[PDB]
């Protein structure tokens, strides 16, 4: 019965994803979070912009999921946040029960 | 009633990825994409290659899907590239409704 | 009908994310890798911890799921490493052809 899942937001910069990931593990909201540095474009009032960020993806379960976007949405700098879960299939029995403990 | 995709591609360099991004943005077939840059390893030829690649995540509703990967399959350098598309599961409120803004 | 899936994993560093994306292309258990740098962030030994980690996409078929689940257990330097499944809804049609011709 794996019970996991993944939720991605971006932030403006390094260190705002290592804080608020750090927060989120503080808060028992996720067991893990992996980070890494990305361009974006989106539009923005009007004209395509090229933007600087840093991505991150939580692992978590599913019991967290509510906490963890109430948490993000109020640590997050941007006003419109993407934070969004993507569906884990299987995951390995021995990494599902650490999940599990970690975020208890 | 969410109705979010995230669709994976690869492309052979940053400069690719951004101007394929980019001409996504100004087509309104994508709200958004993340790039990064990624190691690569596949068959080639009969021998195992390394590559150096840019990956890039682009964020958009259902109803871009077709359109999208009938762009990206004209715009792509490469002969048969990484097209697929992740299952979301759920996503942020008002997120969801600046995505589907930024596609209209 | 695509069979294509999506496993994720952690490594501690560069060489040997590269090293078993190899060994799993050398035993036909992945048609392509993707591996990028990451900063990590968990609960180890009563403290949460900054890591720094190479993570890893291994693109495969339904087929393969199983052997290679227990190749990268074999393969893993981690005791509990981090392995998932995502869920892949579509995939271009020639890239699929290719998937299942690389892993067979």
């Amino acid at each position: 019965h794996h019970h996991m899942i993944l939720v991605y937001s971006t932030f403006p910069n390094e260190e705002k994803a290592l804080e608020i990931g750090r927060k989120l593990l503080e808060k028992r909201l996720i067991a893990c979070f992996n980070a890494f540095e990305i361009r974006s474009g989106y539009w923005w009032k009007g004209e395509i912009v090229q933007d600087k960020e840093w991505a991150a993806i939580f692992k978590t379960t599913e019991e967290k999921e509510k906490e963890l976007y109430e948490e993000l949405r109020k640590l997050h700098p941007y006003e419109t946040p993407a934070i969004f879960t993507l569906k884990v299939e299987n995951v390995l029995t021995e990494y599902m029960n650490w999940l599990r403990e970690s975020v208890l």
